[PDB]
């Protein structure tokens, strides 16, 4: 019932450390890691325990923090915006599957925008 997770490490993918994108992973998501509503987002759904199986029919490209945090250690990244748009595919996929008003949408909702504040201003 559950997908493999997204993939952290591509051999042939070409790296790069850039300061904007040892920012993110100083500075923006480890403290989106540290927020209150994070835990829902520091790991892939899990479909089994959930027991939703129709999470996974609805999301084809799923992100969660928790690949996200690995593919800055593992240097995936060429870009900070790269990451960037990983973040925005986990808050569009919550904004998706859920409802206007739901839960687990208010701890979207609320990350988003610290994460906004957050890259607002990146080094240069
Ligand atoms: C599937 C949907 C969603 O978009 N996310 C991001 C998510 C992440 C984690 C968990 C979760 C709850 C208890 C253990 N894990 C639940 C969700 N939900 C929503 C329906 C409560």
């Amino acid at each position: 019932m559950n997908p493999p997770p997204p993939e952290t490490s591509n051999p042939n993918k070409p790296k790069r450390q850039t300061n904007q994108l040892q920012y993110l992973l100083r500075v923006v998501l480890k403290t989106l890691w540290k927020h209150q509503f994070a835990w829902p987002f520091q790991q892939p759904v899990d479909a089994v325990k959930l027991n939703l199986p129709d999470y996974y029919k609805i999301i084809k490209t799923p992100m969660d923090m928790g690949t996200i945090k690995k593919r800055l250690e593992n240097n995936y990244y060429w870009n900070a915006q790269e990451c960037i748009q990983d973040f925005n595919t986990m808050f569009t996929n919550c904004y998706i599957y859920n409802k206007p008003g739901d839960d687990i949408v208010l701890m979207a909702e609320a990350l988003e925008k610290l994460f906004l504040q957050k890259i607002n201003e990146l080094p240069t």
